[PDB]
């Protein structure tokens, strides 16, 4: 009983839908994104035992790596970690500074196991089309008929976030914060803010750029007002890379996601993962650009950067050594790790991504990527899912 993709029809009214409910990245530059003209059925067990199971598992074995990395200066040199902040990194986890949410991406192999290829664990998008938007495609899609009516989806997203938000609750205003000139990460957060305000949370927005410093490094808003708390769609690895990252150390804000997972939101991660989980069935094996490759004559391989995302600067080699496939992207001066080689699987001309969702240490959801080559990159669809049988 395989996992299959099945053409579906578009509804009539996508671009009204999306208009009302304030999806204003469903197309972007005239190029569809959001791709309901096909839709992936799994099974439950497929869910529980291939997605969700392994995600809760592979988080523990993530937080593992935490615990290790913060009291290795060898592991943080790895990592490409700035030293300066190698003591607050480990404050962060010592507090156990609190998370809310990150995203693995998976490459999906049929009957066999699931294999991990980044973890998304600092800023990741896909959030308001995974937790919000092919919710409302579900729901339309069992009561026209283009899908059963019992239909599921591994998706308790929202309600997770909500959740979360309450357990985190404070009367300070939670700040939320972004670049400008991306319509995508202003309604991420957008979709952040409005679920902590739906668990009674207090949130203001503001820009990356327009935050200000009062005397003394004291983070603030435009009204002079004192930040204390912010949740920032902004990388960790360039707050450290900032000339006002030193401030940091000082831990006068609370950041979410914290610095701890500075840990995650790195590609080293992978090479650790298979250092100290050897052998685990989700797991590729990976190793530090310099390590002893961990495979043999042959084979065909990945090579990533350690600070990068939607696909810059992956290379795919073959086991002669030449170029299978390769992305731009503005990482090319990164350091690198390099990895096994998995091929996402092909529907039709489309290459298909997993993206597994965490809120804080509970796996509760899915969205899947479709993209023209072996590399998710830019130019990648989203494409609802459901659950049958
Ligand atoms: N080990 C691998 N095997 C096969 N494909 C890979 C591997 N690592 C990355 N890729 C491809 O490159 C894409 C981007 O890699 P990823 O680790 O997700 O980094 P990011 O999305 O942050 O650039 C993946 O979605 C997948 O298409
Ligand atoms: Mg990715
Ligand atoms: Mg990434």
């Amino acid at each position: 009983h395989h996992m299959l993709r099945h053409n579906v029809p578009v509804r009539r009214d996508l671009d009204q839908i999306a208009a009302d409910n304030g999806f204003d990245f469903h197309i972007i530059d005239n190029e569809i994104y959001w791709d309901e003209s096909r839709a992936y059925r799994f099974t439950l067990r497929q869910i529980e035992e291939q997605i969700e199971k392994p995600t809760a598992e592979l988080h523990q074995m993530c937080l593992e790596v935490v615990d290790r990395a913060v009291k290795d200066e060898e592991i943080l040199t790895q990592l490409a970690i700035p030293p300066l902040y190698w003591d607050v990194i480990a404050e962060s986890w010592r507090a156990r500074d609190p998370s809310l949410y990150g995203r693995m991406d998976f490459a999906w192999c049929g009957n066999a196991p699931v294999k991990l290829l980044e973890y998304n664990a600092d800023t990741p998008t896909s959030l308001y089309e995974s937790a919000y938007f092919q919710w409302l495609w579900l729901e339309d899609a069992r009561r026209s008929g283009i899908i059963p009516r019992d239909a599921d989806q591994y998706n308790a997203i929202q309600e997770r976030l909500i959740s979360r938000f309450s357990e985190l609750y404070s009367r300070e205003p939670f700040y939320f914060c972004c670049c400008q000139d991306t319509d995508e990460d202003r309604s991420t957060v957008l979709y952040l803010q409005d679920c902590a305000q739906q668990a009674g949370q207090e949130s203001r927005f503001i820009y990356i750029e327009d935050l200000g410093l009062g005397v003394g490094g004291v983070l603030t808003d435009l009204d002079d007002n004192v930040i204390q708390r912010a949740f920032k769609l902004y990388p960790l690895e360039w707050m450290m890379r900032d000339d006002n990252g030193p401030l940091l150390r000082k831990r006068r804000e609370q950041w979410v996601e914290p610095l701890w997972k500075s840990i995650l939101s790195n590609k080293g991660l992978m090479p650790l993962l298979w250092r100290f989980f050897p052998g685990h069935p989700n797991l590729l094996a990976s190793w530090f650009d310099g390590e002893k490759p961990q495979i043999a004559a042959g084979e065909s391989y990945v090579r990533k950067p350690i600070y990068s995302r939607e696909g810059g600067n992956v290379t795919i080699f073959d086991g002669k050594n030449n170029v299978v496939d390769h992305a731009d992207g503005d990482y090319a001066d990164e350091p690198m790790i390099y990895q096994a080689f998995q091929p996402l699987p092909r529907f039709g001309d489309s290459y298909t991504l997993i993206g597994s969702w965490i809120v804080d240490d509970e796996a509760c959801g899915m969205g899947i990527r479709e993209d023209n080559t072996l590399i998710t990159k830019d130019t990648s669809r989203f494409v609802p899912h459901y659950i049958a049988g």
